[PDB]
């Protein structure tokens, strides 16, 4: 069937890394830059492999963030996709419960960034809308991300995680705006 | 002889974490309390083992920093420990030249603090003391390190870090002050 391995980036091969490439420009449908590839390096990657094949991937990054005045450590989980032929099968959601375990193991929140439609996957494995405030730094300062709130879930390990409370999170550059729609 | 691994902490077993955690104790003379050792978890822990025994530790950390006001990707070097009677054998050595293979594969930056005696190690391998000036949170706001300054290494994977620029480092909390000693 489908095996799963989970495996730092320092753990991967080289042809282990070129497929992850591949599998992420054609998974995402060719919008993925040489930054947004860097922005998932570093961390853990969860892979769904098909005999030697790479069918599946999500990266959970550390982040230290502030829960008000507070320190939280995050566990922020990007870059999840699943080979086109291989979906609807359930991958995307075991994916997405080993990526839980790990959250459970090493961090006291999850956090990642989805879509409106998006959000179903990660629902049905417990996460939530972030209902609080968040901040990002810009130019040095905080400034609150209007734009992000409402798309950010989180997936509490520890219990005492209020998620009404106000996130201020790490620098993680790449353009950062509040769209104006009329 | 002494056999290294590179496990993250999510690849641990009870065992080993409980190993670790004597480790750590020991290799600290008691000065190692709970938060330090969730401060430690996370990221990779870099082993060394006797048979199946753990001597030796050293853990990286993901931080996300600013470099003046760019994004800076950092590898955190944290915990290192060797067992008392293995030192002075290279093991510390050892579990540094794996870490820094790790920043390199991996991040742009590896940072560490250091004592004046602890420096020795860390020069050995190539790292150097920062330069520049260091900020960190407090209450909200940016407010430059004085303590930190000199206690900070780096070394460096991407070829255009500026070691005199100012970084801007992620919250991590534990009891942050400046010393005035007279
Ligand atoms: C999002 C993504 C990873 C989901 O992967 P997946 O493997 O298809 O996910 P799953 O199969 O676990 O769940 C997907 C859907 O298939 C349905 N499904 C899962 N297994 C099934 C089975 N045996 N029979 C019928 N339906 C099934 C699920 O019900 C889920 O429901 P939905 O139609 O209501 O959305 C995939 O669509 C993808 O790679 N998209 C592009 C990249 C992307 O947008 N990533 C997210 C960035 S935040
Ligand atoms: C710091 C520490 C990890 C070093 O571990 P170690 O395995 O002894 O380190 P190494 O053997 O690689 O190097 C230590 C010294 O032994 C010397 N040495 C290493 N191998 C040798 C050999 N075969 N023969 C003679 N001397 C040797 C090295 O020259 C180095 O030089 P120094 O005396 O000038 O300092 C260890 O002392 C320790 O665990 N200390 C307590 C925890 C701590 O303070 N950690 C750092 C937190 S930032």
């Amino acid at each position: 069937g489908i095996e799963y391995r989970s495996l730092h980036t320092s753990q991967l091969t080289l042809s282990e890394k070129e497929a992850l490439y591949d599998l992420l420009i054609e998974g995402f449908e060719g919008d993925f830059s040489h930054d947004d590839f860097a922005h998932t390096l570093g961390g853990m990657h969860v892979m769904a492999f098909d005999q030697q094949k790479l069918v599946g991937h999500v990266a959970i990054i550390q982040r230290h963030m502030a829960l008000d005045n507070t320190p939280i450590s995050v566990g922020y989980v990007e870059a999840m996709v699943v080979e086109q032929s291989y979906r609807r099968q359930g991958i995307g959601r075991q994916l997405m419960l080993q990526t839980n375990k790990i959250i459970a193991s090493c961090y006291q929140l999850g956090l990642l960034s989805a879509s409106d439609d998006g959000q179903k996957l990660y629902h049905s494995v417990g996460w939530q809308i972030w209902k609080g405030k968040l901040f990002e730094l810009k130019q040095g300062s905080y400034i609150r991300s209007i734009e992000e709130e409402g798309g950010v879930m989180g997936w509490k390990a520890d219990g005492e995680v209020d998620f009404t409370a106000s996130l201020y999170c790490d620098f993680r550059g790449g353009d950062q705006w509040l769209e104006h729609h009329h």
